[PDB]
């Protein structure tokens, strides 16, 4: 359903009585030239909250579309499916900018963008706004390494809408792992899987986070790879 | 003074009755060519023991034979230039194989050496070593990241030969230096000139550092940038 399908398709999403809440448009050969019309549809549409777009050609051009229309605080979008988008930290700023604005927006997916440390930098710009209730953020493959665990680390602290955070397959190093226990136990609401799958550590730092389960109690799970 | 000049060159450095203790040969064109004559003076020499011969061409190949003699636990090299001699990880187990038997080379000299994370750990192999008297180590632009700061931590600590250790403008990561500053405190001998600079840090890890030089005042100086 490449990029002419979604036009019409969104001709029914777009229409009145159009009741639809989920829409998967996981790896239908889309580029950022649909986004025009998603985001129309994310503006006006009255019922649909769960848009998942990745798997696509929908580069950081494609996102700043979709942000424009979904930064409205009147969006009904609570859950964005950006996985694997081909995205930089070139979007990450209109992602920010919807994470602060939307209020709605509670679940947002960007594993497979190779965001770095740069994008992640500029979505906690957004993810600590005061207004932003993003509860699952979910970066996996996200290209990033140890010198963004600063940033990261704040979130698990300073965000207090956050509930999971679904780090996993990139090289974050296992030293900024260590650094996330010593700041979730100063009272996080993180209490949701932490991912750091596929993620491999050395031992002090798996007993780190063996101890952080014990230690915090109230912490779902850490699910480490072995 | 290119390979030739040093095949003419060691002609008297070999020969009895030359005193020469001290010899600089940095940036004189020479290539790993040279090192086969080098390698003899350093096997054969009473009194050699200060060999400079960084800025050059003697890439890993070259150090690898530099190393096959220098290794020689009756070599008399105390000082090894090998600065800016293109190395990578490649001849670090040759380096750790001299640092682990010869008990006279006390300084080794390896910044502008893309050696890597891997370089580290190889030579630290040899530096961990309990025949290892290596006092003064110099890893300035060796493209090191904080990877490698498990293997430099244990090094700081668990050497007991190491005296200083010139960490320098390569990115290393903050956090990994907050690491440096808890193990050194646990009884480092490592009291001399830290290196550290042209590497910048946040906050956090500027008072980590200022604090330890409070704390553990028998260590000479950090050398922060600013």
């Amino acid at each position: 359903l490449g990029d002419f399908g979604i036009r019409l398709l969104c001709v029914g999403l777009k229409h009145l009585l159009c009741n639809l809440k989920k829409l998967w448009l996981v790896s239908c050969c889309l580029t950022s030239a649909c986004c025009q019309d998603l985001a129309s549809v994310l503006s006006t549409s009255h019922s649909l909250t769960r848009l998942y777009v990745g798997e696509n050609a929908l580069g950081d051009s494609g996102v700043a579309i979709l942000c424009e229309k979904a930064k409205n605080p009147q969006c009904n979008l609570q859950k964005l499916g950006l996985v694997n988008s081909g995205l930089t930290s070139v979007c990450c700023s209109a992602l920010s900018s919807v994470l602060s604005t939307n209020q709605n927006l509670t679940h947002l997916y960007l594993r497979g963008n190779t965001l770095g440390d740069k994008g992640i930098k500029l979505l906690c710009e957004g993810l600590l706004h005061p207004d932003c209730k993003l509860q699952v953020l979910e970066l996996d493959n996200c290209n990033l390494t140890s010198h963004c665990c600063w940033d990261l680390s704040t979130l698990l602290t300073s965000s207090q809408s956050l509930r999971k955070l679904s780090l996993g397959n990139n090289d974050l190093g296992d030293l900024g792992v260590m650094m996330f226990c010593e700041v979730l136990k100063q009272q996080s609401c993180l209490l949701q899987n932490l991912g750091l799958s596929e993620m491999y550590f050395n031992y002090e730092t798996k007993s780190a986070l063996e101890t952080l389960q014990e230690e915090k109690p109230e912490l779902t799970v850490v699910f480490e790879p072995s």
